[PDB]
């Protein structure tokens, strides 16, 4: 059976667990071991939580950032049911008590022994929360639907949590022989080798001796730098380029000085280097995987005897707000001159004392990290900024780490990827964020679900695939059941390009009615039908994929032929109709980032009461070049909208008229007014989701309505002004607000108000962007490379002006849109 564990985690995180053994390595070794232990404890927690704490677990509460409603209630082994009527203002608890009044009547006869699930989803409904706090009632409160629940028993929830189980001394200065290559190419070869503390180098790099193309090339030469070896940062990192001229880039590879037990390195290396875009910080400490093929490096550490990084007992032994809020000489010596009144009077300035300290002196590093040892704790604003590659002090990490530690579930959920993105720098395999990444996702199965998908959607990228398996078979270890259940969601994503693969090849040959027909066909084998049903949806662990609905599953006509899957549930009702989208071949990363983004500003504005109506559709990679996209029913294009069909009620006079009346038919009489409202607010939303994001090539293709009258945007390829974006007013859309009126003022400025209200919520986070966005420059998105990336978004948010003037620098922006509307 232990047999059984390990090939059915062999096959989910897509590679073979003998892979990793093979590598005799020990360090992998050691990780796989530790990691093993921490995550077998964490599952024998979990099989003796209380119910409640199990529920908290498995289905966390999902909650939003007087007046009556109808509810229908009902119990979990039973046909019957009750319409009650609540407010919204009621506890979860109070609603229980009426469904078991009502059963003990029919009955003929405690509400604490129950929790609410909502039909049909993993979803459930407890704790000391008025209804309306709860996502799904306040859901169902806009779009005008009862909510409908049922009554889940202790012993239930029980049942569920049961089936679920499982030194100072070397003065002398640093060097190495670099021995030879044997690389490919047309010239002479150079060997670049800097020694670098994260972007910082700690001295001058040194250059190779000029030797020809020759080769299989032979250096042997010591190249001595410019630093003592006593002065070497536990962190240091030896990086190497090696190119051609008579500049022509080949290869690079970095090490870390001192392995993962603290021991200096010595004596010969072999590097298999990593082909090139001259010296690369940033890039991993492990060589490249492709031995077969890559270019390899030899070169030698030198004995300098067995010697270790001193621990930190033996480390513990050894104007100024004017410019505290890029600093020149002086003004660093002042910081580190008054280090203790920083710790002791401005302890969020951490930062930028950090990167005053001479990571290159000994002495200095000694001091800095005394401070470190007493310093308070930090919000976590202030602990995201140190996760970036700028502290790559491992003293540093764990204070952040410690920092952290005080996120909630859903802020973790909010940043979850750009933690793992963070994992691509770390130096060596165990480390603070993996496990802490691992003890929260183990606490929490929706982290869980989530952290396992992003680590999966990248076993294709060399440089990761060790790391991010290795932590997927840990978790595996940790979660017996949850294998089970990803596993059944790889199955249909494995179905899914497999017909994706055969629709391609088809929609060459043949028409697309014909297509479809023979999709369905392939779809209605027994091996489809049965790996396509029944699953979890890998975009929401809480929405439930029941029976394909194969007659309405179909394909789009972009290059792609992304397949467009439906779903239904009798026991979800409408809520149960649920659709998917599946592409293969395009990135769908970029994406996923942008609707992150988008939401985050929509929490940031309900933080502050303002609601923007947004539509955050899930969008999740899955794989190379593969992932999900989640379908909003109800909802159509602007060109679709825009095409003026005849024989529709929508049949305008004037195209300008065609959204307004399309809106109109889906919402009779009264219900007008609110949907222009809710196109009102969203509409706001997206013009300064767009803006500040830098998000251009706009237009009725990708730009949406829902038949409620909000606006949302799909499918973005460009962003942080990777074509400076202007901010944009579509002319039918500030027809809309203005309800079919030429001119309405009054509507209009209310939207102008909306806009900037928005906006300089968005300034007052700036930090927040900034630091994520930083964090993001390690996933490799062409479109998120360097500074000037970064620069777009202080430039959007204008963030070193004061209030007053950034508005009015936006009202300029603004109004110079609304000329350009006609
Ligand atoms: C004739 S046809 O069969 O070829 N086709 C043409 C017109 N289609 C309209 C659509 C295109 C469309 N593209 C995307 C997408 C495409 C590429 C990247 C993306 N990122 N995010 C979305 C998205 N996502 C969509 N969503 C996302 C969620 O909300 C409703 C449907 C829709 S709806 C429907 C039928």
């Amino acid at each position: 059976v232990k047999k059984l564990i390990n090939s059915q985690i062999s096959l989910l995180i897509g590679k073979g667990l003998h892979e990793f053994d093979s590598l005799r390595d020990p360090e992998v070794n050691d990780f796989r071991t530790k990691m093993r232990q921490f995550c077998e404890e964490a599952a024998a927690h979990r099989q003796q939580l209380g119910w409640v704490e199990w529920l908290q677990y498995s289905f966390p509460l999902q909650l939003e950032p007087n007046r009556a409603l109808l509810v229908n209630v009902k119990f979990e082994g039973s046909e019957e049911s009750f319409t009650f009527q609540v407010s919204t203002k009621d506890m979860p608890l109070a609603l229980m008590a009426c469904a078991l009044r009502k059963k003990a009547t029919v009955f003929r006869q405690q509400p604490e022994e129950y929790a609410l699930q909502v039909n049909g989803r993993h979803e459930y409904l407890y704790g000391n929360y008025p209804l309306c706090h709860f996502q799904y009632i306040c859901s169902c409160l806009h779009s005008g639907l009862t909510p409908h629940l049922t009554m889940v028993h202790s012993s239930s929830i029980l049942a569920m949590r049961d089936e679920q189980s499982n030194l100072w001394s070397l003065e002398q200065p640093f060097s190495i022989e670099l021995i030879e290559g044997r690389k490919v190419n047309a010239m002479k070869l150079v060997v670049q080798a800097g020694l670098f503390h994260g972007n910082e180098m700690l001295c001058k790099t040194v250059s190779s001796s000029e030797v020809n193309v020759c080769s299989e090339p032979v250096w042997k030469q010591r190249l001595e730098f410019d630093i003592s070896v006593c002065d070497l940062p536990r962190m240091a990192r030896l990086c190497f380029a090696l190119y051609a001229v008579v500049d022509c880039p080949i290869a690079w590879a970095n090490l870390m000085l001192f392995d993962y037990k603290d021991q200096l390195k010595t004596g010969e290396r072999c590097l298999y280097m990593w082909p090139s875009v001259l010296l690369n910080p940033a890039g991993t400490v492990r060589g490249n995987p492709n031995t077969e093929s890559a270019a390899a490096l030899v070169i030698y550490l030198p004995e300098v005897a067995p010697v270790y990084f001193p621990a930190l007992e033996k480390i513990l032994e050894l104007l100024r707000e004017i410019l505290e809020r890029e600093l020149y000489e002086h003004e660093k010596d002042l910081v580190w001159k008054m280090r203790h009144e920083v710790q002791e009077h401005f302890p969020e300035a951490l930062a930028r004392l950090l990167l005053v300290t001479k990571w290159n002196k000994h002495e200095d590093v000694a001091q800095m990290l005394y401070l470190l040892c007493s310093w308070p704790e930090l919000p976590v604003l202030s602990a995201l900024e140190l996760l970036d590659f700028s502290f790559p002090d491992c003293y540093v990490g764990s204070f952040a780490i410690k920092s952290l530690r005080k996120l909630t579930d859903d802020e973790l959920f909010q940043y979850l990827l750009q933690l793992v993105q963070v994992l691509k720098y770390e130096s060596y395999l165990d480390c603070e964020l993996t496990k802490f990444l691992l003890g929260r996702a183990l606490a929490n199965r929706k982290i869980g679900h989530f952290l396992f998908w992003h680590l999966r959607s990248e076993m294709h990228v060399p440089s990761v695939a060790l790391r991010f398996g290795l932590i997927m078979e840990a978790y595996c270890r940790g979660s017996t059941h949850h294998m089970k259940v990803l596993m059944k969601q790889g199955e249909a994503l494995s179905k899914l390009k497999a017909l994706n693969d055969f629709v391609k090849v088809s929609s060459q040959k043949t028409t697309k009615p014909q297509t479809k027909e023979m999709m369905h066909m392939c779809m209605r084998q027994e091996t489809y039908m049965e790996a396509l049903s029944h699953l979890q949806s890998p975009l929401d662990p809480s929405t439930l994929l029941e029976e394909v609905c194969v007659e309405q599953c179909t394909f789009m006509d972009s290059k792609m032929k992304p397949l467009w899957i439906m779903y239904s549930s009798e026991e979800a009702g409408s809520a149960g109709n649920v659709g998917i989208i599946f592409k293969n071949g395009d990135d769908l990363r970029q994406d996923m980032l942008t609707l992150q983004m988008i939401q985050l500003m929509d929490v940031l504005w309900k933080q502050e009461g303002l609601d923007l109506r947004m539509t955050p559709y899930g969008c999740l990679p899955t794989g190379d070049r593969t992932g999900l996209i989640e379908v909003v029913l109800h909802s159509d294009t602007i060109a679709n909208i825009q095409l003026n069909k005849s024989n529709m009620a929508a049949t305008a006079a004037f195209n300008k008229d065609a959204l307004l009346n399309w809106l109109k038919s889906k919402n009779p009489g009264e219900a007008l007014d609110r949907a222009i409202e809710e196109f009102t607010l969203s509409c706001a939303g997206y013009c300064v989701a767009t803006y500040v994001l830098g998000i251009g090539d706009r237009h009725s293709d990708n730009i949406m309505i829902r038949e409620s009258g909000q606006l949302f945007h799909i499918d973005f390829g460009h962003f942080l002004g990777n074509f400076r974006v202007p901010f944009i007013l579509t002319y039918d859309f500030v027809h809309v607000i203005q309800q079919g009126k030429t001119n309405n003022s009054e509507k209009f400025e209310r939207f102008r108000g909306y806009c900037e209200r928005a906006y300089t919520i968005l300034r007052r986070h700036g930090l927040l962007f900034l630091h994520l966005f930083a964090l993001m420059r390690a996933a490799g998105l062409p479109e998120l490379s360097c500074s000037k990336d970064i620069q777009y978004l202080k430039d959007s948010l204008a963030l070193g002006k004061t209030e007053e003037e950034a508005l009015k620098h936006f009202r300029v922006k603004f109004n110079e849109a609304l000329r350009e509307s006609w």
